[PDB]
């Protein structure tokens, strides 16, 4: 048992994901100008985003965004019951994935289509992906909280390297049609936050629809295969002890170095 | 099973120590002026500082310190055995003691007996004490790291609180039979602290014996009942989390406020 699905050298979940697949994200996949994408490594924040456009869209009822699945609303390309989805719907399309950009679909680069690229702290990240992974089955876990913290800065985990992930898609911040967000701004700001995505998508509203919009997208609001039925804490500082902070700021700095350290709005 | 000898609101070992004893201890004990007296919170050191005393001594000559152990070379006087060794030993007497200065000996405060007091950064002291105590039998041991974190800020933990034995001995700093030393500093430059000792003791050494008592008194020569026989790694910040160091913090710099905080030589 490997527990992972080696592809193009980035890790995957064993179920739900086939490598021909991939090849065809790739490959055949078309992205349609009309679409509307949500780019994220795992665990930064994709469905309180996702959510949000939803109700951009639905105009502030939350009744469909209730009834209906994360998967259902905005399907991962780059899985097999999404691949199949996004193929047969009609546009315009919204969709995610957590795909690092050498990996992800070639019409996209030739399109008109919107991508919204939301980062978050690593601390966090990491943090969040320890406690979900491992509450995950047929899923490669790690051994402690040690290992894992040394899997993710290794690149070793899903979707590979964070660091690698951040740095093939930054150079497309300044394109027209790439918004690129932080979990913290949309966390402490979530209406500016909303306001920028209005205006990156071009989506007017009229004032009580965005308080609803305001209303049922907030953290209060989004509050809300398991090895452990029960979970289904705190900060990354509950967790990192303050040597592993220190090795992880040197080790962000060293490979965040050739980046303008202003774009990551995180101490 | 409450698993400690509460005696006037401290925490003991419940071997070795008995109610009776400790009010000897405080009521009883007679302490000479030749003493030599080695204060320490549990785990901040006392050992190198009695082997260094011990070295002075022998003038270099490690065998008997080789031979004979910490509790026969430097007894606890609060203990069973300790207290009776130092009851019928021959002055000079060389011993230790964990005690707060509400419990130590009131013969001390009328004699001219020199007292070494030794303290050292406490997150280390509280690092050091739960590995030590959760390897001994016969001792309420923490359910966890959290737990006994949270037992050593509210001094719960055997030897009570360590502000608080910090509190309590301070006044003391500027006595002239009262040296204060830093575990750091000991540490740090072992032959300035053997010198201050030498002073304060008033022990002279010729230059073969000061170059002996350094070599065998230095960091590299010090590292050389029990749950579990193997045990028989890091520094604080290898153990508290992110959040366990700034909510220390606070603690420490709430307690220790009404005392100048250049008193504490770590950061
Ligand atoms: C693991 C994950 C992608 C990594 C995410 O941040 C956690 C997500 C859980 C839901 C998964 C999704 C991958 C594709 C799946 C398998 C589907 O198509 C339906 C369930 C979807
Ligand atoms: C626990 C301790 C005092 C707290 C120390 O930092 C760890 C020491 C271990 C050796 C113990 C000593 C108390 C008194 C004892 C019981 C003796 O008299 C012989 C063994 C001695």
């Amino acid at each position: 048992s490997d527990d992972f699905l080696w592809f193009e050298g980035i890790a995957f979940p064993t179920m739900g994901f086939r490598s021909e697949t991939l090849r065809k994200v790739r490959d055949e996949f078309v992205i349609r100008d009309e679409d509307v994408i949500i780019l994220t490594y795992p665990k930064s924040g994709t469905n309180w985003l996702a959510e949000i456009l939803c109700l951009m869209h639905s105009k502030g009822d939350a009744k469909w965004i209730q009834s209906v699945p994360i998967w259902e609303r905005s399907p991962w390309v780059e899985s097999e019951i999404g691949y199949t989805a996004l193929s047969e719907t009609e546009s315009p399309r919204l969709f995610s994935s957590h795909l690092p950009i050498q990996l992800f679909p070639k019409s996209f680069f030739s399109s008109k289509a919107k991508v919204i690229y939301l980062m978050r702290n690593p601390r966090d990240v990491l943090v969040s992906g320890y406690f979900f992974w491992k509450n995950m089955k047929f899923i490669k876990k790690p051994k402690s909280w040690e290992e894992y913290f040394e899997w993710f800065c290794q690149g070793t985990v899903l979707y590979g390297s964070w660091f690698d992930h951040i740095h093939g898609w930054m150079p497309m911040r300044e394109e027209k049609n790439f918004l690129l967000l932080s979990y913290e701004e949309l966390k402490q700001d979530t209406g500016r936050t909303i306001e920028k995505i209005c205006q990156f998508l071009g989506k007017t509203l009229e004032p009580e629809e965005l308080n609803l919009i305001l209303k049922n997208s907030s953290f209060q609001s989004m509050k809300e295969y398991v090895v452990d039925k029960t979970q289904l804490s705190g900060d990354w500082k509950n967790h990192f002890t303050v040597a592993q902070a220190e090795d992880f700021d040197k080790l962000f700095q060293e490979k965040m170095a050739d980046l303008p350290r202003e774009l990551f709005p995180w101490e």
